[PDB]
């Protein structure tokens, strides 16, 4: 109903403190000397987290204009976790010191559209400087080693993580499985990965992982929109008969149907998973009918002329797990005949040769790679559940960070590529004086995370900064020993996608914060 708007220096200030009080959660919990924060609970036992992204989830401010911001912030160091894997405190840091530092200038009267400006370009330059810096890793014991470090030093992991990628392909799709046994066996099963997610959070039966897995489902593709129930009442009615869970793949399941599939699903009757179908137009249509073929399923398309009410279970597909993301989705081991998934992959081949330009050329063989290349699953093993579990997560976690060098590659963790950069570029100048502002607010931005780094650890920030600056190359400090060196060599890895795209997502986010001038919220 009724809102309050606030203009000028008043709805920044509190911007401003809705994001300090952000960092004030997140950042004690940097590096490796990270304090303990104590998030309460309603059941009665308090946790103790030492990572931050768990400490965004839980900040939630009282006053509608603070909240709003810690709010926006938290967005964007979500979206750079989703899309790097990593970085959310990082990103957090950098965006209060940019947020920090900006509004300091603005209130003396500085131009907010040229301290953006400045920020943008000086974000640019040290984009360009980190990918100069970022030392490869597409070797296998380059790769071998990154798995092993980001998996608090094991080596069973990184060899695990290095044979996959052998296996599979270095960009292929690897997934992380329990496996029976002390063993851990690695072999590749036919699946697909498209990234698409979810169409409801309410489809989480992993919470822990923030994922949706199903085991043995039954896959139900169909090449129209579904906004009914009816079309879908007896394929649940055959499944709930069967038992095994339901995937939905199709063009998009949205209103009535999407909600009594999620308050089915709520309830427990069912599990049924839905995610709408990779692409859009006739490529669309190309890879529901290449996931049909993998599944050993058919496309229940009004095209041709049946429909789902007709639909049974022995048409529509099925596999033996799929692991539903908050962006992606993986059909694992689809059982199917291999003879119908070598015909499809020599039907594809054919038009690539068949083609007209190299965009659709390009497109059908990337059909083709994710046809063919497998899916590889981790049956990673211990001795007893527990370890397993713990087991693991610590390998999910370092097969995300491993996929994340290999796209972009590694650099100096620990803060120390921000720095290193942020030196390097100590000679950057603007068309206009508040663009200079804006870039050495940037800077000095990019240099903050290793002094929070440093300051969780004990030692005096400034010291350790200055020493770090004076430094060339990779050669930084590393807070977990309290000693300086080479920092690749001496294990404190962070991938150069993480610290790109935390700087890219700081920098959006203190943009879109520097310039706002009105807020427009309910009333207290």
């Amino acid at each position: 109903a009724a809102k309050d708007v606030k203009f000028g220096n008043d709805a920044r200030v509190k911007m401003l403190r809705g994001v300090n009080v952000l960092a004030d959660a997140v950042k004690v919990t940097l590096g490796p000397k990270g304090r303990n924060v104590v998030l309460d609970k309603s059941f009665g036992a308090p946790t103790i987290t030492k990572d931050g992204v768990s400490v965004a989830r839980e900040i939630e401010l009282e006053d509608k204009f603070e909240n709003m911001g810690a709010q926006m912030v938290k967005e964007v160091a979500s979206k750079a976790n989703d899309a790097a894997g990593d970085g959310t405190t990082t990103a957090t840091v950098l965006a209060q010191a940019i947020i920090t530092e900006g509004l300091k200038a603005v209130a003396a009267g500085m131009n907010p559209m040229d301290l953006k400006r400045g920020i943008d370009k000086a974000v640019t330059a040290a984009v360009e400087e980190l990918k100069a810096l970022s030392v490869p890793c597409s070797d296998s014991k380059a790769i071998a080693q990154v798995g092993t470090i980001s998996a608090n030093s094991d080596e069973t992991v990184g060899k695990l993580i290095a044979e996959a990628m052998d296996k599979v392909g270095k960009e292929g799709v690897i997934t992380v499985e329990d496996g029976t046994g002390l063993q851990d066996e690695l072999d590749v099963v036919e699946g697909m990965q498209f990234d698409r997610g979810y169409l409801s959070p309410y489809f989480i039966n992993k919470p822990e992982t923030g994922a949706v897995e199903l085991e043995s489902p039954f896959i139900l593709l169909a090449d129209k929109k579904i906004s009914n129930i009816r079309e879908m009442l007896p394929v649940l009615e055959a499944v709930a008969k069967a038992g095994k869970p339901l995937l939905i793949i199709a063009e998009d399941v949205e209103g009535e149907a999407l909600a009594t599939l999620v308050v089915n699903t709520m309830r427990g009757i069912v599990k049924v998973a839905a995610v709408k179908a990779p692409g859009f137009g006739d490529r669309r249509k190309a890879m529901l009918q290449d996931i049909a073929t993998l599944t050993g399923g058919t496309v229940i398309s009004e095209e041709i002329g049946m429909e789902l009410e007709k639909a049974t279970l022995e048409d529509l597909g099925q596999a033996k797990r799929v692991v539903i993301n908050k962006d992606t989705t993986t059909i694992i081991d689809g059982v199917g005949e291999e003879a119908a998934i070598q015909g499809r992959v020599a039907q594809i081949r054919q038009q690539i040769e068949e083609a007209t330009s190299d965009y659709d050329r390009e497109k059908l063989q990337e059909r083709v790679a994710k046809l063919a290349g497998g899916v590889a699953v981790i049956k990673v093993g211990a001795a007893t559940e527990v370890e397993m579990k713990e087991k693991k997560a610590r390998v999910e976690d370092a097969l995300h960070a491993t996929r994340a060098a290999v796209e972009e590659g590694v650099v100096a963790g620990g803060g120390v590529a921000l720095i290193r950069v942020a030196s390097k570029l100590a000679d950057l100048r603007g068309q206009n004086e508040d663009q200079n502002v804006g870039i050495k607010v940037a800077l000095r931005a990019m240099e903050a995370p290793l002094r929070q780094i440093v300051l969780n650890c004990g030692e005096e920030p400034s010291v350790v900064a200055n020493t770090v600056k004076g430094g060339d190359g990779n050669y930084g400090y590393n807070a977990a020993t309290e000693e300086y060196g080479n920092m690749i060599d001496m294990g404190i890895l962070d991938p150069t996608k993480v610290t790109r795209s935390a700087l890219q997502y700081a920098a959006s986010v203190a943009g879109l914060m520097i310039t706002t001038e009105c807020m427009v919220t309910d009333l207290p």
